[PDB]
């Protein structure tokens, strides 16, 4: 069972599908020359306490840096905005 890139292409799909519907279009922004996930990163926030907990605490800085973004001025800033924008609003829309 290779788990390589089946579930995060499925997950994708659902978000970019349900969004859609409401006529926002997905949109996957770059970061560092790189692609930001949704399924990691948004795992690593409940891990932390949901969302508050990571601000509270300010560890989400390390959730950036376990995907593989170098030392930079503060991309922690841009993963907050952009799981709490997207993919975040994802869940509350069906658990709101």
């Amino acid at each position: 069972g290779p788990l390589g890139s089946r579930v995060r292409l499925d997950f994708l799909d659902q978000l970019a599908k349900f969004w859609e519907l409401q006529g926002s279009t997905l949109k996957i922004p770059v970061v560092e020359r790189k692609i930001l996930d949704l399924y990691a990163l948004s795992k690593i926030v409940a891990s932390k306490g949901g969302f508050e907990m990571v601000t509270k605490e300010k560890k989400w800085s390390k959730v950036g840096s376990r995907l593989g973004y170098l030392p930079g001025k503060g991309t922690g800033s841009l993963l907050k905005s952009h799981y709490e924008r997207i993919l975040y609003p994802y869940e509350l829309f069906q658990s709101g």
